[PDB]
DNA sequence: AAATTGCCGAAGACG
DNA sequence: CGTCTTCGGCAATT
């Protein structure tokens, strides 16, 4: 039964081919745009991220995430209150001085110009039906809508890339030492970290200058390298069901959010965060044998329900950042979601049948 | 040094 | 399950 659901969630190669062909052409064109000439964005480089490129996108290849990352030397980070995740960026005749607000590099000013450029470049595409969606306050995304003729969205995310050691709020995060190990953890933390122009919600409004840490590159590496054994899911090793559990949980949330508006505050990043914690708690590949898919999925569910009940789901890279805090999500919303998940769980998941 | 190239891993397709 | 295939990521090459 979960096996039947996975078969239906699995992406079709024909759909993948048709979608990738069009997405790649539009993205290449926009990136070449940025890269020329006089632009404050001239050195951007592309990094594909999120569930399609991690092979956990479900149902249809209809949403792609791509970062246009800019290396910015000598940046100084000031943590925004004690949030752990949010920062003001300042500096130690640069192109970026246009985006200054005092000595602070404004996320909003820089994103606005980035968006402005993308829109003008989209206007020049005559051979493909592509438009820029209305902007969402506080989001770091410039979202394209492509009609292929099927609808595909592409989120183009500006990012700052910094090569220094990671901010100290991350020092006790990424607790992979008994799963992926200390050499892996140390090596991942020697790679750059990223900031995206997603604004902190501060009371009734966004703080327009703030940026948020991103570990999309690390998350992508983890999904591609997720077993305690080096051969997990390789051609000379044993398949596990870790990614299948993540797909099933993302589907469950998606189906629930489609029918209940009260679940608007929940998102697939909560599910991904929860399963990173579960992969830490249950590190052995033998605990994710495909023969045991039903019980692995059940355990992930039990853990997610416990997060809800205790109002606690800490960011995997930034442990003091509680994604399920009362400030982010009302207690009533979590209680509403717990009720729905329990009903599905106790009734053999009728919602999987649509 | 911007653009092309091939290698091969992940995973869909199909028997 | 095996074998075949395409897409993506990498970096040397040029
Ligand atoms: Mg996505
Ligand atoms: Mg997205
Ligand atoms: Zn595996």
């Amino acid at each position: 039964k979960l096996k039947k659901v996975l078969d239906k969630l699995r992406l079709k190669r024909k759909d993948i081919s048709e979608a990738a062909e069009t997405v790649n052409k539009v993205v290449e064109r926009l990136l070449r745009r940025m890269q020329k000439r006089e632009s404050e964005f001239k050195g951007v480089e592309q990094l594909n991220t999120g569930s399609y490129y991690e092979h956990v996108k479900i149902s249809a290849p209809n949403e792609f995430d791509v970062m246009f990352k800019l290396e910015v030397p000598r940046i100084e980070l000031q943590e925004y209150y004690e949030t752990g995740a949010f920062y003001l960026v300042k500096f130690k005749g640069n192109p970026l001085s246009h985006f200054l607000e005092g000595e602070v590099l404004s996320a909003t000013k820089m994103l606005s110009k980035f968006r402005k450029i993308i829109k003008e470049e989209v206007k020049e595409i005559k051979d493909i039906d592509v438009s820029v969606e209305k902007e969402k306050p506080g989001s770091p995304a410039v979202t394209l809508l492509i009609r292929n003729p099927e609808e595909i969205s592409v989120d183009i995310i500006l990012a700052l890339e910094s090569k220094g050691s990671w901010p100290i709020s991350t020092k006790e995060g990424l607790p992979i030492q008994g799963w992926l190990g200390t050499k892996v953890r140390t090596n991942l933390r020697r790679e750059p970290f990223y900031l995206v122009p997603k604004n902190a919600k501060d009371g009734n409004s966004f703080q327009g200058e703030t940026w948020r840490l991103s570990f999309s590159h690390t998350e992508k590496y983890i999904l591609n390298n997720h077993g305690i054994e080096k051969t997990c899911c390789e051609s000379s090793g044993a398949k596990c069901c870790r990614k299948e559990c993540l797909k099933l949980m993302k589907y469950l949330l998606e189906q629930l959010k489609k029918e209940f508006q009260e679940l608007d505050a929940f998102c697939s990043y909560h599910v991904k965060t929860a399963i990173f914690h579960m992969w830490t708690q249950d590190p052995q590949d033998s605990q994710w044998d495909p023969r045991n898919l039903s019980s692995c999925f059940d355990k992930l569910l039990a853990f997610f329900l416990e997060c809800l009940r205790t109002e606690k789901l800490d960011h995997y890279f930034i442990p003091k950042f509680n994604l399920f805090s009362q400030e982010l999500i009302d207690r009533k919303s979590k209680e509403f979601l717990s009720k729905k998940i329990e009903y599905e769980r106790n009734n053999g998941f009728p919602i999987f049948d649509k």
